[PDB]
């Protein structure tokens, strides 16, 4: 059956939702904590805002919702309940999601007390899990960043925000993390970038958690960039041929040729075997990345690699994404995949 809604105001935003949730707090669409009393569970609840008032945010929140259904792994946020208190598609027009309510982030981990080498292990390994899983399903996060993984008191690790709205010109300027942890080639368009973005982004956590530094905190793009080849060295020919930019391809040869730093010396005091696999993800030639899977079975996480319990994604259709629809299409797309969420056990 449908549950009864019960409607508040929470500051400026009327809020509806399934008598179930209780004590909604405002924390961040908005997002509130709640009391979910049918699973025992501290929720979040996203209100996803104006979901529908463009195409391209019609598609957004289809994607978004596709994503976080399909999300069934340990290392990855998944969906507790997805609602809408329309009773028909005439009605349709808010969308809240349900997830368990994460208090830390990796921000106030890294930022607030020292993380062992055993910490490190453990943080690193369990992001790689959840990429090897997003990965075997052709999803890539492309934001991986300490702000978007989530850490419990027992330093269990989830990976969040996917199908998120793209970010701006203005958001991605000047001394800001939004931009740190970003693989060079989608930093720069220097050519259809794929999953190896995301390796490149774990080697930026992963140097920050071991030193407690940002790796790479530019002040824009090119001092960014300098930094980089600083550390892993200018491109060489093979690499140049690949950036399919004229333009960037010709502003990186004006560049005086470095070669790739001793990261041994660059992480002092870190465990060789830490220092091994970085050299083998902060690679500038993404064809040349570990993958998430060859990085499970690097000796760094010998404590924690099971090869029986590092599991794959179901397969994920994304052919919608080549599609062009109508808003109401999209509307109608997201309103089927609200109406068939089957919650987990
Ligand atoms: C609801 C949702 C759905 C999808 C997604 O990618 C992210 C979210 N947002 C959140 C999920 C889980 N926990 C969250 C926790 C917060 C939060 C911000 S301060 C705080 C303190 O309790 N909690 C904000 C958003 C959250």
């Amino acid at each position: 059956e449908r549950p009864t809604f019960y409607r508040q105001e929470l500051n400026k935003t009327i809020w509806e939702v399934p008598e179930r949730y209780q004590n909604l707090s405002p924390v961040g669409g908005s997002v509130c904590a709640a009391f979910d009393t049918k699973t025992g569970l501290r929720v979040a609840v996203k209100k996803l805002s104006r979901p529908f008032q463009s195409i391209i945010h019609a598609k957004r929140t289809y994607r978004e919702l596709r994503l976080l259904k399909h999300m069934k792994h340990e290392n990855v946020i998944g969906l507790l309940d997805v609602f809408t208190p329309a009773r028909s598609l005439e009605e349709f027009n808010d969308v809240y999601l349900v997830t368990h309510l994460m208090g830390a982030d990796l921000n106030n981990i890294v930022k607030c007390q020292k993380l062992t080498d055993d910490h490190v292990q453990f943080l690193i390994y369990q992001i790689l899990r959840g990429l090897k899983y997003i990965h075997s399903a052709d999803i890539i996060h492309r934001d991986l960043k300490p702000s978007n993984l989530a850490v419990n008191e027992d330093c269990e690790l989830k990976i969040l925000d996917f199908g998120l709205a793209r970010h701006t010109d203005d958001e991605m300027t000047g001394y800001v993390a939004t931009r740190w942890y970003r693989a060079p080639e989608i930093m720069l368009n220097w050519m259809h970038y794929n999953q190896t973005v995301d390796i490149w982004s774990v080697g930026c956590i992963m140097a920050e958690l071991l030193t407690g530094r940002t790796l790479f905190p530019g002040t824009d793009h090119i001092d960014q960039l300098k930094l980089i080849l600083r550390l892993v060295g200018t491109p060489g020919a093979e690499l140049l041929k690949k950036i399919s930019s004229e333009s960037a391809r010709n502003y990186i040869q004006s560049l005086t040729q470095m070669p790739k730093m001793n990261f041994a010396n660059v992480f002092i005091g870190a465990n060789p075997l830490a220092v091994d696999l970085l050299e083998k993800m902060l690679v500038l030639d993404s064809d040349k990345r570990i993958t998430a899977a060859q990085a499970l079975a690097h000796a760094y996480f010998a404590q924690y690699h099971d090869p029986d319990d590092e599991p794959v994604a179901d397969p994920y259709d994304q052919s919608f994404e080549s599609r062009d629809l109508l808003i109401d299409e999209w509307k109608s797309l997201t309103y089927d995949e609200v109406i068939s969420f089957v919650p987990p056990p």
